[PDB]
C-alpha cells in the first residue's frame, strides 16, 4: 500500500482538485474522451458532443466531473480503507456501463495529465509518485472486483 507520508502527498495534491473541483472534472473527462474517443461511446449523455468545444461548452459534461472527481475524492480519503466505496463503484462500472479497466487506466493516467497541465511546476515528483501509486491501488482494488465478476469488456 501507500506509506502515511504518501497518503499526505495524496490529500495535499487533492487540495487542488478540491479548489475547483467543477474544472478538474472537465478536464479530466475531456483529456479522456479526446484522447480515447471510443470511451465517450461509453456515455449516451455524451456521444452527441462532437467537437471539443462542444466538450467544454457541455455543462453536463463539468456535472459529470463533479461526480466523478467527488466520488474519487471520497475514496482517497479513506487512505486504503475504502472497500465500501470502491465495491459499488467497481460493480457499476462493470456491470451496468460495461467499462473495461483499460478505460480507468486511460483516466488515471488523464488526472496525472490534468494535474501537471493545471499546476505546472507545482506538481513534483514526490506528488506524481505518491498520486501515481494511489490511482494504481484504486483501479487494482477495481481490478479484483471486474475478476470476481468476469468482467472484461
Ligand atoms: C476515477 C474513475 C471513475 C470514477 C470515480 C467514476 C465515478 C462514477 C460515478 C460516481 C458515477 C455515478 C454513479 C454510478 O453509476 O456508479 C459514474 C457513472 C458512470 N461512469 Fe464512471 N467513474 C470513473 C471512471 C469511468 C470511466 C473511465 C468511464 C468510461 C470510460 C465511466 C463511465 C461511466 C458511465 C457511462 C456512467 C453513467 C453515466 C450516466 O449516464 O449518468 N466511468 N461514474
Amino acid at each position: 500500500g501507500l506509506s502515511d507520508g504518501e497518503w499526505q502527498q495524496v490529500l495535499n495534491v487533492w487540495g487542488k482538485v478540491e479548489a475547483d473541483i467543477a474544472g478538474h472534472g472537465q478536464e479530466v473527462l475531456i483529456r479522456l474522451f479526446t484522447g480515447h474517443p471510443e470511451t465517450l461511446e461509453k456515455f449516451d449523455k455524451f456521444k452527441h458532443l462532437k467537437t471539443e468545444a462542444e466538450m467544454k461548452a457541455s455543462e453536463d459534461l463539468k456535472k459529470h466531473g463533479t461526480v466523478v472527481l467527488t466520488a474519487l475524492g471520497g475514496i482517497l480519503k479513506k487512505k486504503g480503507h475504502h472497500e465500501a466505496e470502491l465495491k459499488p463503484l467497481a460493480q457499476s462500472h462493470a456491470t451496468k456501463h460495461k467499462i473495461p479497466i483499460k478505460y480507468l487506466e486511460f483516466i488515471s493516467d488523464a488526472i496525472i495529465h490534468v494535474l501537471h497541465s493545471k499546476h505546472p511546476g507545482d506538481f513534483g515528483a514526490d506528488a506524481q509518485g505518491a498520486m501515481t501509486k494511489a490511482l494504481e491501488l484504486f483501479r487494482n482494488d477495481i481490478a479484483a472486483k471486474y475478476k470476481e465478476l468476469g468482467f472484461q469488456g
